């Protein structure tokens, strides 16, 4: 039966919702990864570590909004397993930066097939809710960590410990 | 090459943190569905909503701490994926409410056979971690849990929604 | 029927704290005797009467948290009779605080005797309850009550009643 | 020998008061007692837990007043085994309150006699301390209870779980 | 004669608990000496000093804890000589915190053996002693001194003066 | 080869600044060792406890102030061991008071013998240094234990314990 709230809400888009959603709970399983890794005794780097786990408690709020999206439009929320990231070890402060360049890269993208999705079943209310919550925010994620890949990779990164352990204080230090 | 920090740390127990990991993720991420389950339009009771949403971030933190363990003993994380909660429809406040009491419960019996591996290995430090973090705060989700199942039966539920709406409002509110 | 909440709890734990909370019962009605006698007018020190008087209502709280254990684990209370204290007549602030070492080492032992069979039926929760809750508190009340004794034989209790009004003051009031 | 500060006092006052003070203990072992039957995880009201302990804290509260009373008037303590409450399984929230009503008017009936007998030794200090601290006292106590009982039986207690739960949070929560 | 406060506090317990008092003077000793190395002109990093001066006031305060603990417990302290730390020259900043790991790895190991004894001797209060007050402090330092000893390997210690330079300020500093 | 820094400094006054180091931690040792005695439950003198705790923490305060001046001068510290106090068992509070008088002029000859150095050697700034920081401090504690052991004889100690008690409050105490 058809949700008593339900108006303009293509069946593909509830799908393409749901798809998203996931997406952003393994983004914040791949930041927790990443931050716990820095806390490691033998990387021991405190704010790649911080840095991080904010980035993964953020995705998890960019996944709840989604839920929270899906009802208010009647759609109906199904859930499927969160993947482990593809890496146990990220070796080293760029490289995570990197995996993290290429993860909001990937999200962006699903981000606007999404979009185009929304366009083309000419449904206004989601368009303004994927650019207004979500599309510059992921700009200005993707812009943050290309700033770091850059100076990370300037400074002398990764084989320079001494650049990544002032990075950390300098930059995410802090 | 081992750790420069590792003392008394068992490759079993290592192993074992490992595993108790996974399972506090998958516990957040059971805690998340459920939650987000009560935001539906046609569930709609905020404040069970809020209350999951909650216990998902707290057990978010339980294996934070798990992993920032793993890293002071000298141990090495490996993730895997986090399986998707075996349910997409929880039915009811109810329903929920025991389907945690038993989730809390699976968690405390891996908690206490992690107990009983650092025992067997004389890992006093594991234990006291342990018996300090996990054990009591156990008892006490198991028992809050029991609580909240014992008056949404007596009140009626779940064939009275009025009965949840008002624990939802008096109980989670609230 | 079985409790919903219980999980690894032993008939013989919960018949062991029914036990222990008899015992935390009689040792508040023995401390709310030793009270009441130093507030005789042939005895008249207030305290001596107000430090077992606290006594006696730290005593009544143990009680409490340990029927909150019984059940938080899906025990079940029994209530027994709570004996009279053996005495009624003190005689002295140094025979009442020797009794009173004598009962706060009593209840040690029977704290001791129930961390055994908690660790002999692989309860670690109740093991740390145990623990965090009541045994470093008895260690402090006997260490206390030592020195308190020792303190009133050096001074000449209780012959000098010189000693035990100059004790009262300075050490209990003071 | 006579305590220098005896006057006026018969020694059946001086029994009967140190009867009072084993039933106002007796009394605050009934409320101990009832508290925690709501604390259990198979009853879950915590108000009507909260209510009980307050009132059990009153009644040791009694005891220690005719405690300070008996050594004011030159009269000697002399205690006596705290009877354990006949009911170890309370039943329900208008059962409770029932047992506590019929409590409290025994315990009124017996300063009544205790007030007949001061009257009959013509000892007016003793009177006036019945009268003052007692007497009403016990008629607010009475009235409060019966009042209790009437809603709960009007709410449609015990059988309406959901009339204890909605009287626990807004009677006694509350 | 038995101290009038002993109770299940075997004399093999008492006598490892003075050979931890010792240890843990000792340590104090240790960091005492590494703290002036860096106050020396010719090495001249006073983020270090402070750092083990620190540490040093640190474990006079573990070492006043243990004792008084015997006199809780009605053992009797006996004071050993506090031996000259092993090393007059700590060579450099790096080295420093090497053997400041490996001495907080042996303190652990004392520990360790410390609980074993408990535990063979059923002495539940000393077990919880040592798990609430040494056991996760040890774990703590332990792995802020590895961190430490990775982050200056990293930057290029001992061979950069300019590594622990950086160092100094921004991790002790400063 | 010569610290760019020493100017004036006898390679004799170095040693003899080496060896008041070791003096300075051993007296540190001496009162740690007394303080405790008094914290013993057969002794059980509080004040005398922090009164010697506070002791021995200045006399780190001033191992602490030499090892800086070494290094101000350019010599170098060479630490030994710390002996054991003479002494494990106190006896009283009169004989531990009479032992520190003791100790504290020791401690002040052999400063007086560093002072006739410096003198010697021509050495105005540890001559001045010695004044400053040593030798009146040593004036002022030798005078106040002198003060405290007249007053313990006085009152009768060490057979009166009730003198000791009374010193303790109103001398240390408080
Ligand atoms: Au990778
Ligand atoms: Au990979
Ligand atoms: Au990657
Ligand atoms: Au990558
Ligand atoms: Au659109
Ligand atoms: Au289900
Ligand atoms: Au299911
Ligand atoms: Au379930
Ligand atoms: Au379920
Ligand atoms: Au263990
Ligand atoms: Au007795
Ligand atoms: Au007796
Ligand atoms: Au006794
Ligand atoms: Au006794
Ligand atoms: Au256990
Ligand atoms: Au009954
Ligand atoms: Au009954
Ligand atoms: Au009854
Ligand atoms: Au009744
Ligand atoms: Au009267
Ligand atoms: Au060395
Ligand atoms: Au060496
Ligand atoms: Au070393
Ligand atoms: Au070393
Ligand atoms: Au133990
Ligand atoms: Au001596
Ligand atoms: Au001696
Ligand atoms: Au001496
Ligand atoms: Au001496
Ligand atoms: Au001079
Ligand atoms: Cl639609
Ligand atoms: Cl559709
Ligand atoms: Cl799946
Ligand atoms: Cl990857
Ligand atoms: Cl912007
Ligand atoms: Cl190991
Ligand atoms: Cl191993
Ligand atoms: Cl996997
Ligand atoms: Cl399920
Ligand atoms: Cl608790
Ligand atoms: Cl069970
Ligand atoms: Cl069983
Ligand atoms: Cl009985
Ligand atoms: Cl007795
Ligand atoms: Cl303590
Ligand atoms: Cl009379
Ligand atoms: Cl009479
Ligand atoms: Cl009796
Ligand atoms: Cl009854
Ligand atoms: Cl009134
Ligand atoms: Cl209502
Ligand atoms: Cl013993
Ligand atoms: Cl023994
Ligand atoms: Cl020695
Ligand atoms: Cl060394
Ligand atoms: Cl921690
Ligand atoms: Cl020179
Ligand atoms: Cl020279
Ligand atoms: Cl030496
Ligand atoms: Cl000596
Ligand atoms: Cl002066
Ligand atoms: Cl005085
Ligand atoms: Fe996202
Ligand atoms: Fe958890
Ligand atoms: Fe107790
Ligand atoms: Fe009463
Ligand atoms: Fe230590
Ligand atoms: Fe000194
Ligand atoms: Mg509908
Ligand atoms: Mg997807
Ligand atoms: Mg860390
Ligand atoms: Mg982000
Ligand atoms: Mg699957
Ligand atoms: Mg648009
Ligand atoms: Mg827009
Ligand atoms: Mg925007
Ligand atoms: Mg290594
Ligand atoms: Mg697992
Ligand atoms: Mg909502
Ligand atoms: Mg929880
Ligand atoms: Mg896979
Ligand atoms: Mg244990
Ligand atoms: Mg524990
Ligand atoms: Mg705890
Ligand atoms: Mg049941
Ligand atoms: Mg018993
Ligand atoms: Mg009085
Ligand atoms: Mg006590
Ligand atoms: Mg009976
Ligand atoms: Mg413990
Ligand atoms: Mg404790
Ligand atoms: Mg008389
Ligand atoms: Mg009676
Ligand atoms: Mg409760
Ligand atoms: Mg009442
Ligand atoms: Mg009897
Ligand atoms: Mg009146
Ligand atoms: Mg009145
Ligand atoms: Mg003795
Ligand atoms: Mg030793
Ligand atoms: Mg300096
Ligand atoms: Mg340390
Ligand atoms: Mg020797
Ligand atoms: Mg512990
Ligand atoms: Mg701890
Ligand atoms: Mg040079
Ligand atoms: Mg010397
Ligand atoms: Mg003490
Ligand atoms: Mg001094
Ligand atoms: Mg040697
Ligand atoms: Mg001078
Ligand atoms: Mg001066």
């Amino acid at each position: 039966s058809t949700s008593q709230v339900r108006q303009n809400y293509h069946q593909d888009s509830e799908a393409a919702i749901n798809r998203q959603i996931n997406l952003e709970l393994y983004a914040s399983y791949v930041y927790l990864s990443m931050s716990y890794y820095f806390d490691r005794d033998d990387v021991a780097l405190k704010n790649f570590a911080k840095y991080f786990l904010h980035q993964s408690h953020e995705e998890r709020e960019h996944a709840e909004k989604l839920m929270k999206l899906q009802n208010q439009r009647g759609g109906r929320i199904f859930l499927q397993d969160i993947k482990k990231p593809d890496c146990d070890d990220w070796e080293s402060g760029l490289n995570a930066m990197e995996c993290a360049l290429h993860l909001e890269k990937n999200v962006n993208q699903s981000l606007l097939e999404l979009h185009k999705l929304a366009t083309d079943k000419n449904d206004p209310h989601l368009c303004d809710f994927i650019e207004t919550h979500y599309l510059n925010e992921q700009v200005k994620a993707i812009k943050e960590l290309g700033d770091h890949v850059t100076n990370l990779r300037k400074m002398g990164a990764p084989e320079s410990g001494l650049a990544e352990y002032l990075f950390d204080k300098h930059t995410l230090g802090g």
